[PDB]
């Protein structure tokens, strides 16, 4: 299988076994994740839970412990970070940037559909900024790239959007 890190850090943020779709023309790919609950198995400890029982047989504490979350956020580590609008106006020239030198000394050929890609793509989320949410490898790297995590027209299957020109690939089975 591939693995998806980000050129900057080269920190795989997702690899290839998750349903991964080019947007923007290939400019940003939609990685498509999946909520995982957790709510099973009859064994309670003091670890998670359970109270200190002592008298009355009959006596229920109730530990109550559920975990829900991305299944690709839980493996891949993911962090969510927090940023304002005329911060990413400044944060999209600084990590455009970034990948636009790095894509210079590298496909120098394609620095151009990224500078107008970019801008487009970040206007687009921009606008649904409170929809959107900034993500980054387990790393959280300030001066690499970030994750856009959004839902489909479900709301269900949460996918993030990455960069392709901001993004590397490894093939790596073992």
């Amino acid at each position: 299988m591939i693995i998806y890190r980000d050129l900057i850090s080269h920190d795989e943020m997702f690899s290839d076994i998750y349903k991964i779709r080019e947007i923007a023309d290939g400019l940003c790919l939609e990685v498509e994740g999946k909520m995982v609950s957790r709510t099973e198995g009859n064994i309670d400890d003091s670890l998670i839970g359970g109270n200190a029982s002592a008298e009355g047989p009959e006596g229920e504490g109730t530990e109550s412990t559920v975990i829900t979350g991305v299944d690709i956020v839980m493996n891949h580590h993911l962090q969510e970070t927090s940023f304002t609008k005329e911060a990413y106006k400044k944060y999209i020239k600084d990590y455009m940037k970034s990948i636009k030198g790095k894509l210079e000394e590298q496909r120098p050929e394609r620095v151009k559909p990224f500078m107008t890609g970019a801008a487009e793509q970040i206007k687009h989320i921009l606008a649904n900024f409170k929809n959107y949410q900034f993500f980054i490898g387990e790393n959280m790297n300030p001066d690499g790239m970030v994750a856009l995590l959004d839902y489909r027209e479900d709301g269900v299957t949460p996918y993030m959007i990455f960069f392709k020109d901001g993004l590397e690939m490894e093939k790596c089975l073992e």
